[PDB]
């Protein structure tokens, strides 16, 4: 079923997605130029065929550079690569959707993206500033309309600029608002959310499965733990005693165990790493499997505590984390 050479799982629209991808977020201020490009190329050489990025990460051009060079090398064909892009909060005005995607297509120098998703369910005031706030530090929000934005996304697919549509950071209510929309033409094929052994997403996963929506786990290794976004109160996932003990059973690292955990349950993982050794390590999860008991042991680690709470936007009408799921 899942092997290094063939590991694509089905999407409800007829397309498919590699069960493991390379995450590409890296702090802009302290990340050397070229580190992303180099990493993406190392990943493709390693065997990865899926790359996750976003215009707001500020390195989307580097992802494109790497993908085009490898195609030019004859390493892969455009159809062999799966790239996911994202529409940020400051770009939810319907008429802004296509222009925003076209901007990313320019940056990448590609004809289309394989997956385009609404980054967050919250709308922010339009503009160049990714994180808008007035002189008093008050966030500049905009009025959300998930159905009008979704229709704009559907138009992008019809025009051939993207293969599949999806969302990120959506809770159950926000998903059903789209699923029950009158005249729905293209239903969400995936929902990218935080998911790992400390936050297994049991109810949201079950719901998505019932609707043929595939969950992509972001921060599958528990994040880089940057105090600005991470609830450092929760201990380091990769230091967990059990996860490390289970690794010794197969001569695998904790990271490898947590990644295998999610892919074995049908959850796509997009671990980020700009380190040669680690990029390779994270991909070695097809030469072993976890027993039924081990899957249960890992599941029991769930604390129902998120590393990514986004508390700075807790008062936004569409803040996704107030509901149980
Ligand atoms: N849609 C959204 O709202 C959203 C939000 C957050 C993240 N994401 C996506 O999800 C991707 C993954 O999440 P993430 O970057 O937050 O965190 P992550 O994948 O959990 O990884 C965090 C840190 O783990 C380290 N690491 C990687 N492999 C390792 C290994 N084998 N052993 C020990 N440490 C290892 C990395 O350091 P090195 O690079 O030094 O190896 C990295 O800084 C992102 O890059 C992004 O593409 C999406
Ligand atoms: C990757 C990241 C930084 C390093 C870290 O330690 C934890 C996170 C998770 C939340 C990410 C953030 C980067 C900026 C993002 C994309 C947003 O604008 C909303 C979600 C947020």
């Amino acid at each position: 079923d899942l092997s290094a050479a063939s590991h694509r799982i089905p999407l409800s629209d007829g397309n498919s997605i590699p069960i493991i991808g390379l995450g590409t977020y890296s702090e802009p201020k302290s990340t050397p130029k070229g580190a992303c490009a180099t990493s993406v190329k190392v990943a493709i050489d390693t065997g990865y065929r899926h790359i996750d990025g976003a215009y707001i990460y500020q390195n989307e051009h580097e992802v494109g550079e790497a993908i085009r060079e490898k195609i030019a090398e004859g390493k892969v064909r455009r159809e062999d690569i799966f790239y996911c892009g994202k529409l940020w909060a400051t770009n939810h005005v319907p008429e802004m959707v296509r222009p925003t995607l076209e901007r990313t297509l320019r940056v990448l120098q590609l004809d289309y993206v394989d997956l385009y998703i609404i980054e967050v369910p919250m709308a922010f005031k339009p503009g160049d500033e990714i994180y808008p706030r007035d002189e008093n530090g008050k966030w500049l929000y905009h009025k959300s309309n998930l159905c009008a934005t979704w229709e704009a996304m559907e138009a992008c697919k019809d025009a051939g600029l993207v293969k599949s549509l999806g969302v990120s950071n959506f809770n159950r209510r926000q998903l059903e608002l789209i699923l029950n929309k009158p005249g729905l033409k293209h239903k969400p094929v995936s929902n990218q959310v935080e998911c790992h052994p400390y936050f297994t997403q049991p109810k949201l996963l079950k719901f998505c499965q019932q609707h043929d929506i595939v969950i992509t786990a972001y921060s599958p290794l528990g994040t880089s733990r940057n105090p600005i976004w991470v609830n450092v109160s929760s201990p380091p996932l990769l230091k967990d005693a059990l996860l490390n003990s289970l690794g010794k059973r197969y001569n695998k690292t904790a990271a490898q165990i947590v990644l295998r955990f999610n892919i074995q349950r049908g959850v796509v993982v997009i671990p980020k790493s700009f380190n040669l050794e680690r990029i390779k390590e994270n991909f070695q999860i097809f030469d072993f499997s976890l027993t039924e008991e081990e899957m249960k042991d890992i599941e029991a680690l769930n604390k129902n505590v998120r590393f990514v709470e986004l508390l700075m936007w807790r008062d936004h009408p569409e803040y996704p984390f107030h509901d149980e799921y």
